[PDB]
């Protein structure tokens, strides 16, 4: 239900039919620089007509950081619990939540090597990635996680 693009970019990270834009890959510096050009690009999606926009962290405990520094740029609703409805908009929100829920956009948060490297990260990224129904995103700082790596570079594009 996702876009070609999409779900050939997320299939290759396995290693181990509509249309759409290529997913993004973003490098960054640091956390702050990081949440200055996530809200940069959540700006470039709404304009395009994105509605439903999720920045997906690995835990609980990251979506909190990470709704607190994105908080300096943009407004952003943080998805903690189950029972908070699904609606139009930017929201943070952990993998587990966002499981078997579909978003226009999905911005990956972080994908560091540091943040996803086991198998259960490897699970946890496809996760986040295979939300993305038109477009998906993925930012990192310093070096990116080896499943992103792994990616052949022709089925991304790069900022």
């Amino acid at each position: 239900r996702s876009t070609r693009q999409i779900v050939e970019f997320t299939k290759a990270m396995l290693q181990d039919n509509r249309s759409g834009e290529m997913p993004l890959v973003v490098k960054t510096e640091g956390h702050e620089s990081l949440c200055q050009k996530l809200a940069q690009e959540i700006g470039r999606l709404k304009k395009k007509g994105h509605e439903t926009i999720a920045v997906i962290c690995k835990t609980a405990h990251q979506c909190i950081q990470a709704h607190a520094h994105m908080s300096e740029y943009t407004d952003v609703r943080l998805i903690h619990k189950e029972n908070q409805p699904f609606q139009k908009g930017v929201c943070v929100i952990p993998v587990y939540l966002a499981k078997g829920i579909e978003f226009d956009a999905v911005l990956v948060y972080d994908a560091s090597e540091e943040h996803y490297h086991t198998e259960h990260d490897r699970r946890l990224l496809y996760t986040a990635c295979t939300r993305a129904m038109h477009m998906l995103a993925v930012f990192y700082t310093g070096e990116a996680s080896p499943f992103v790596t792994a990616v052949p570079p022709h089925l991304y594009q790069i900022a």
